[PDB]
């Protein structure tokens, strides 16, 4: 078994949001079977970011999703080779974020390599004015389609406000070899910024994910 009850990961991200290029690196740890993790991130190029850290947080780790025994854990079964995923987030004010990601395993540790592109965010919007306050918990509908695992979800950013700034999200997760794909089900996810001191140039996150059968949805 290559996936231990404790697993670290490291992450390299590059991207650009409305033409502002950046790099971020991170190192993290978690309990893959328990559904838990934490990481430390920093902006290694292009810092301080012109834009909310929040649009980045969901793109900085689904090997740590807790599954019941009878839902196959496709993304853990995918190691040691790993999996890749491609996402599109469509925000209500016209901004879009697209992401491509490789995840593999080297030296006992998960290794994430992430390319993010944000575009068409309004100069005066809550993302570019850095006015957001973190994501409410969400549930991603997971379902096998065209030989891959797909998820969709509505994700909701809190605003320095009381209301919410909303994204429609679609992700295709595809293992590098054809391991059992699950039937459809839900993943409940809560992502927290736990420490942001620095300039949101050093940031720590905590995330809890749990797989469950649906009712339902």
């Amino acid at each position: 078994e290559v996936i231990k009850e404790f697993m670290r990961f490291k992450e390299h991200m590059e991207g650009s949001v409305n033409g502002h290029e950046f790099e971020i690196e991170g190192e993290g740890e978690g309990r893959p079977y328990e559904g838990t993790q934490t990481a430390r991130l920093k902006v290694t190029k292009g810092g301080p970011l012109p834009f909310a850290w929040d649009i980045l947080s969901p793109q900085i780790s689904k090997a740590y999703v807790k599954h019941p025994a009878d839902i196959p854990d496709y993304l853990k079964l995918s190691f040691p080779e790993g999996f890749k995923w491609e996402r599109v987030m469509n925000f209500e004010d016209g901004g879009v974020v697209t992401v491509t990601q490789d995840s593999s395993l080297q030296d006992g540790e998960f290794i994430y390599k992430v390319k993010v592109r944000g575009t068409n965010f309004p100069s005066d919007g809550p993302v570019m004015q850095k006015k957001t306050m973190g994501w409410e918990a969400s549930s991603e509908r997971m379902y096998p389609e065209d030989g891959a695992l797909k998820g969709e979800m509505k994700m909701r950013l809190r605003l320095k406000d009381g209301g919410h700034y909303d994204a429609e999200v679609k992700t295709t997760y595809m293992a590098k070899k054809p391991v059992q794909l699950p039937g459809a089900y839900k993943t409940d996810t809560k992502l927290d910024i736990t420490s942001h001191n620095e300039d949101y140039t050093i940031v720590e996150q905590y995330e809890r994910n749990e797989g469950r059968h649906s009712t339902g949805a």
